[PDB]
């Protein structure tokens, strides 16, 4: 490929192990998960601390108005459930239907009593790419597995956009936020263009995303030129090669615990 993002990927792939570890978190915001990991290792159920690094990323978007979760939420590819627990804790959300393939080899939902947990219907063993869409007010999808080969990552990003098209066809007025793993690949730009033309939206980079991923989130609630957004992010990731900062350490998000009714 002949984009700045492809140059970034080639530089990332040619790093030595020491270069990679020195690069991946430079200037990156990172939640302190020492205590959360200790609770999860013990299998504590009564915890409101995030079950994954995903919760703070969705929170970062919600707190800024780049998404506003309400009504019936669907979480496609929920993994441990960090986005599902975040959504369940929002007073405006009435229910969460969370789907993930799970089992051995993939992350299974972590069963905790984080605030609103009882409003989540977790379904593991589910392939969301072959599942029929249903009613939703908000569609979330955090799917996109990293891979050294940007061709694979582009195909995975494209499949997620196609999945979002199917859910938005079912729910034309639903809000939608989804991960775009490799937004610089031309078939991905093309799919995002087609999505944005019909449904609106734009891309945003959360500060928790490491320099070792080009992931950006598409939200229908924001706007902005896709090509410029992607190239600006590529240039920033290229600039961070040789950045001498460490991570910017912040507390992990704590949603509190407890049920909620209606
Ligand atoms: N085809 C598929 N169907 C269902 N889940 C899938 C899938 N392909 C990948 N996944 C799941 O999608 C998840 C995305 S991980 C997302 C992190 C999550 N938002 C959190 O906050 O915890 C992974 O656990 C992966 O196993």
């Amino acid at each position: 490929g002949d984009t700045l993002g492809d140059m970034w990927k080639a530089r990332l792939n040619s790093c030595t192990k020491e270069e990679f570890f020195a690069y991946r978190r430079a200037g990156v915001m990172e939640t302190d998960r020492e205590k959360a990991r200790e609770l999860l290792k013990r299998g504590e159920t009564n915890m409101g601390l995030a079950v994954s690094r995903g919760t703070s990323k969705l929170a970062w978007m919600e707190e800024r108005g780049y998404v506003t979760l309400k009504g019936e939420v669907v979480d496609l590819g929920c993994g441990r459930g960090g986005w599902s627990y975040y959504a369940a804790s929002r007073p405006a959300v009435m229910s969460v239907r969370a789907y993930t393939i799970g089992g051995k080899g993939h992350e299974s939902p972590r069963m905790v009593t984080s605030l609103g947990w009882n409003l989540i219907k977790f379904r593991a063993g589910m392939d969301v790419f072959s599942m029929e869409p249903h009613r939703a007010d908000a569609i979330l999808c955090d799917i996109g597995e990293s891979n050294p080969d940007a061709v694979v990552e582009g195909e995975r990003s494209r499949r997620v956009i196609l999945l979002m098209e199917q859910w938005k066809n079912r729910n034309p007025t639903a809000t939608c936020v989804f991960k775009v793993l490799a937004p610089y690949r031309p078939e991905v730009i093309e799919a995002l263009h087609r999505f944005q033309l019909q449904w609106g939206g734009g891309l945003v980079r959360t500060p928790f995303s490491r320099n070792s991923t080009h992931e950006m989130y598409f939200s229908t609630a924001i706007t902005g030129n896709i090509v410029n957004s992607v190239n600006i992010q590529s240039r920033k990731l290229l600039a961070r090669f040789g950045d001498q900062r460490g991570p910017t350490r912040v507390p992990e998000i704590d949603l509190g615990v407890g049920t909620r009714c209606v």
